């Protein structure tokens, strides 16, 4: 007439899921009729002693494509008001997105994948096997996470079986896969090789995070290669060979191999530097072959997430951005953030490692060396994520100083726009991304040995950055190379 009290429910629901309903909100409420009536949708899912209770009850049914089912609850109260609510119900394929890192940018960028996926499907599942970021359960409950432990770095047994257990439980599947791009072979042929014979599920889409400058050094170096597309060729039935289980030797695990999953499957490669591979006419032909799955990694991820998902994600990768700011805030002084390195695979070098970039630390801050900032700066460092023993030695040093949290990615500081005035340090793949005009100067590793600077250049790491022109050879800095400024005088090598 209509003082009929209207309702609209809308949610969605995968395959197999069960549903319990309430259609009002008015207390009790208590009802003299009802009627429970399905009214769009193919198959029949209101089984008699269903329509008989007043909360809906009903179990999604198993499809081969996407679609909408409709139920129209009415009821008349004791009181005796009539009630109306439509309810629809978006039953979607069961899906599954895993994502595997055990270094610092792969996992950055897929936690940005997580936060916005979180949003545009809801019902998807996610599986991490992480490093270097541990969400608390709160943090994984709202984002619908399972976590999984590494083992040597790479997928976990534990992660296949789960995702096996999937396989065999639901009843179509679709799974998105992600990992760190040099490690993708050992992080992905597990898995795929087991779901390969799951004629019930589709890998929709497979995205490849590069772990830095890693996969660049590897790339200059593969720049020698003869007939790179024999090899990358070569590299797809090889890596076919090995998921569908023909070929057992696992061992090729490399740069012809990596390059090869936007042949067997829909994916996307996500170039920390995109351009080397035009930079470099030699790998124009790999380029080529990568062809239309060749991306460039976004860093506008922050900047596109609304402002509870800002606050989730700067929660995860816990950086408190108001306590920097006030630090910043609060000496008259400009802002300078020195960035540190770490060894990998060399435990026996950290304590060099340490003392060489307190050496550095001090070329800028000591007006006595030719690298002084040229003004004096408030000193804040940042922190290699894996820097372990080398983080604490350099801030021992410095009274005085202000960490930023080493396990805080440095691009998440330019993405909330939390760049200081000047930043120097040491080369890393954070020097891909961060904008020249900020950048005083880069130097680079040496080791107890050389010292000798010829040869020095040719390190690939040197050739990459200078390739991409962040650094130029004329100024290239080695550790070693640098002034002694240790007893507080800077003294020339
Ligand atoms: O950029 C990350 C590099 O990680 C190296 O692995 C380290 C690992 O990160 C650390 O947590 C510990 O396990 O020591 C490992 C030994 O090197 C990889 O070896 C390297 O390829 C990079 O991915
Ligand atoms: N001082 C540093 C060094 C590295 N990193 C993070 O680790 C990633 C890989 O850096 P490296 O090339 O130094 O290993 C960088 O892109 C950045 O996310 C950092 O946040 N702070
Ligand atoms: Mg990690
Ligand atoms: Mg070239
Ligand atoms: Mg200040």
């Amino acid at each position: 007439t209509q003082s009929i009290i209207k309702n609209d429910i809308n949610k969605t629901i995968i395959d197999e899921e069960y549903v319990n309903l309430e259609p009002i909100n008015q207390s009790n409420i208590s009802f003299t009729k009802h009627s429970w009536v399905q009214t769009c949708g193919t198959q029949q899912l209101l089984t008699e002693q269903n329509k008989e209770s007043i909360s809906l009850s009903v179990v999604a049914p198993r499809l081969d494509d996407d679609e909408k089912y409709c139920f129209d609850f009415n009821g008349v109260s004791n009181k005796g008001e009539k009630y109306i609510t439509k309810v629809t119900l978006n039953v979607v394929a069961p899906s599954l997105e895993v994502y595997v890192d055990h270094a610092s940018l792969p996992t950055l960028q897929q936690l940005m994948d997580i936060i916005k996926s979180e949003e545009e499907n809801p019902t998807a599942q996610r599986y991490i096997a992480w490093g270097r970021i541990v969400p608390t359960d709160e943090q994984m409950k709202e984002l619908n996470i399972t976590s999984f432990a590494l083992i040597n770095n790479h997928t976990p047994a534990d992660l296949v079986q789960e995702i096996v257990k999937q396989a065999q439980t639901k009843h179509r599947l679709n799974v998105k896969l992600s990992s760190n791009t040099a490690h993708s072979f050992d992080n992905l042929v597990p898995i795929l090789k087991e779901l390969n014979s799951f004629n019930n599920v589709t890998v929709t889409n497979i995205d490849l995070y590069d772990d830095g400058s890693a996969e660049y050094v590897n790339l200059y170096n593969w720049r020698d290669t003869l007939n790179k597309t024999d090899n990358l060729k070569i590299g797809k039935d090889y890596l076919e060979d090995v998921i569908n289980g023909i070929n057992e030797d696992t061992s090729n695990t490399g740069t012809s191999s990596v390059y090869n999953w936007q042949k067997l499957y829909p994916a996307n490669y996500h170039f920390l530097r995109k351009d080397y591979l035009t930079l470099e006419p030699s790998l124009h032909e790999l380029r080529d072959y990568i062809g239309d799955s060749l991306k460039q990694m976004q860093w506008d991820g922050f900047k596109k997430f609304n402002s509870k998902q800002q606050e989730l994600f700067l929660s995860i990768v816990n950086f408190d951005k108001q306590k920097l700011q006030n630090e910043y805030n609060s000496s008259n002084l400009p802002n300078f953030v020195f960035t540190g390195t770490t060894v990998w695979a060399g435990n026996h070098e950290r304590e060099y490692y340490a003392k060489q970039q307190i050496n550095v630390i001090n070329n800028a801050i000591n007006e006595s060396s030719p690298h002084y900032l040229g003004n004096s700066y408030d000193l804040f460092f940042k922190g290699h994520p894996g820097g372990g023993i080398i983080n604490t030695l350099i801030m021992q040093n410095y009274p005085s100083m202000v960490d930023i949290p080493s396990k805080i990615s440095f691009e998440v500081l330019m993405m909330t726009d939390m760049l200081p005035d000047a930043v120097a340090g040491i080369a890393s793949s954070l020097y891909f991304t961060i904008p020249a005009e900020k950048i005083k100067f880069i130097v680079f590793t040496s080791t107890e040995t050389i010292t000798d600077r010829e040869t020095a250049l040719r390190s690939p790491l040197v050739q990459v950055m200078i390739k991409l022109g962040i650094v130029k050879e004329e100024n290239v800095l080695f550790w070693a190379d640098l002034p002694n400024c240790e007893t507080g005088v800077c003294i020339a090598v």
